[PDB]
């Protein structure tokens, strides 16, 4: 069963414009304020090349060159309705994508000849940042989400095919975040922001919202997006990040979202009416639900931001926001599905994802092939740069094995280097360490192979292992704390497992396996095949583990320890 497979950059910043034509034909326009254009996949979704867009199709008044409008096809009519980001006007489409297009009077109307100024001034302009119209009710009901500067989501709802249009009575809202330890300031504020929404098969709506909460918040609708219930922390973790919810052909929910935690906020962050910077866009995650969301699996990394490791990232190509964050799904057929994905145009990618790896219950890596395409191990050098972000380093390096032959390891240690500390900002990234996905359960085995390296070491050097449910920064060393399972290697003073207060010698200058098999709310240690102890879980999870984080311990610079294969599987 395939990984997932990059098969082309689109050519907007992904989450607006992908759209399937008919069965073999799928397009993702663009935000281009030039003639109209598109990508353009005539083997369904293998494949793909610009076109230009056709006379009769309206060029974008509104928007941003790097975002496309929306595109969605009513499913009583099989016409098309486009919306743009922020500003512009409401297209309707007759005889198709390609076909005549006609825009909405502010009277309730159709305009024909909107390349004339002068008729363009009484169309209807829907006011904020615009998410992606979603046909509810049986079809006869289109809502849009959108959000202003500061009062949270709420609905633009027309119940005449796009014609007509008022406002929902309440929408979705977050509370702010505050500065607590770990943090020593707050997050920027965005009040349940990008919505997506989707229909449950009882009716009703679920909204998913970007809050500056660890996790997406979510409300429910009853009456099709008029009103919503008070807002709730949802199962999916991530902050300050787009979330996508979709429905493949069989029933089957679709989660895409950012699976990650954000560093904590520095001493120099704002009051939150700002952003300083963005340490948690590196990867994009996929979860399914064959049960109308009662059970989700997979949990998946989709693909991790071949940049991230480099200290040029913030500034290459200009300095505008980039990542793997948002994201649009298209189905190919009953095992593949279309993903369009992240920001910048170093960074943009269309993916093809296969179902039955969502589904997969094992995993395995050796950091030396692997390191590249499945691990995260960069630390930042804390200085702004570019828009909201940091440049990074590599915070582990891959050395030769000391017993011989041909296997390369991953060195994790605390790291000399005065450029990863920010003394105003009160952080310090020095301490290496690395962090690997494996499908979601909430019982599994995961074992490692790992060894002491032979040189000076610091009175507290060693490995902090977690098992955590999203990804958190190599350089992170509160993973602990918000870990479902965690334990400390120790190197001094003598090489030990620490176990709550039951200390476990092995030797130095050998490779050893331990093994974490957990199971509810208790983990079983093991190292070398014999039962070393067990850990009690620290933090209770809505969805499962499926990520391990190693993370070095010492506070001076020290050898640390080598890591060198991980297995994983899960029931
Ligand atoms: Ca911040
Ligand atoms: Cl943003």
């Amino acid at each position: 069963v395939p990984e997932p497979e990059v098969v082309a950059t689109p050519p907007a910043d992904a989450g607006r414009g992908l759209i399937r034509v008919d069965s073999r034909e799928i397009r993702h326009y663009s935000g281009t304020r030039k003639e109209p254009d598109y990508l353009v996949s005539r083997d369904n979704g293998k494949t793909w090349e610009m076109k230009a867009a056709p006379a009769g199709y309206p060029p974008n008044y509104g928007g941003i060159p790097k975002e496309s409008p929306a595109i969605v096809r009513n499913p009583l009519t099989r016409e098309f309705i486009r919306v743009q980001p922020i500003g512009g006007f409401v297209f309707l489409s007759r005889g198709g994508l390609d076909g005549k297009w006609l825009a909405v009077t502010n009277d309730g109307k159709l305009e024909e000849d909107w390349k004339d100024p002068e008729k363009r001034k009484n169309l209807k302009k829907l006011g904020g940042i615009m998410r992606t119209p979603v046909f509810v009710n049986k079809g006869r009901r289109v809502i849009v989400p959108f959000h202003n500067m500061g009062g949270g989501t709420k609905f633009h709802i027309s119940d005449d095919g796009g014609l007509t249009w008022h406002v929902s009575r309440n929408g979705v809202t977050s509370p702010r975040h505050e500065a607590r330890p770990p943090h020593q300031g707050v997050r920027w504020f965005n009040n349940a922001v990008e919505a997506t929404v989707l229909e449950m098969k009882d009716g009703t709506l679920w909204a998913l919202a970007r809050t500056s909460q660890d996790q997406a918040w979510q409300a429910f609708s009853k009456d099709y997006g008029e009103t919503w219930s008070k807002p709730e922390p949802s199962r999916f973790f991530g902050t300050l990040t787009m979330n996508t919810l979709g429905r493949l052909d069989d029933g089957t929910i679709v989660s895409l979202w950012t699976n990650t935690m954000a560093l904590p906020e520095n001493a120099t962050a704002g009051n939150g009416t700002w952003e300083d910077v963005f340490t948690n866009r590196d990867s994009h995650h996929i979860a399914m639900s064959g049960d109308e969301g009662k059970t989700w699996y997979g949990f998946r990394e989709i693909i991790l931001d071949e940049h991230r490791n480099h200290p040029g990232y913030a500034t290459l190509d200009g300095p505008e926001d980039r990542g793997k964050h948002q994201s649009e799904m298209v189905q190919l057929d009953k095992n593949r599905i279309l993903i369009s994905l992240g920001q910048h145009k170093n960074h943009r990618r269309l993916v093809i994802v296969d179902r039955r790896w969502v589904g997969a219950k094992t995993r395995a890596t050796q950091t030396g092939k692997d390191l590249d395409s499945q691990w995260t191990i960069h630390t930042y050098i804390p200085q702004k740069k570019g828009h909201c972000s940091y440049n990074r380093k590599p915070s582990a390096e891959l050395v030769q094995d000391p017993s011989g032959g041909t296997k390369k390891v991953l060195q994790i240690k605390r790291l000399d280097d005065p450029e990863l500390v920010n003394e105003k900002s009160n952080v310090d990234y020095r301490n290496g360490g690395a962090t690997w996905n494996f499908p979601n359960g909430t019982t599994g085995l995961v074992k490692f192979r790992f060894r002491v390296v032979d040189g000076e070491q610091a009175d507290d050097s060693g490995l902090q292992v977690s098992l955590t449910d999203r990804l958190f920064n190599a350089c992170d060393s509160t993973t602990k704390d918000y870990a479902l399972f965690t334990f400390p290697i120790r190197l001094k003073p003598a090489p030990h497992l620490l176990l709550g207060m039951k200390k476990v010698p092995f030797t130095p200058g050998a490779w050893h396996e331990i093994s974490l098999l957990w199971q509810g709310g208790q983990a079983v240690v093991s190292l070398d095949g014999k039962k070393a102890g067990t850990l009690k879980m620290a933090n209770k999870s809505p969805n499962g583990a499926s990520y391990i984080h190693f993370i070095s311990t010492g506070s001076q610079p020290d050898a640390g320890i080598l890591l060198d294969t991980v297995n994983a599987r899960v029931k």
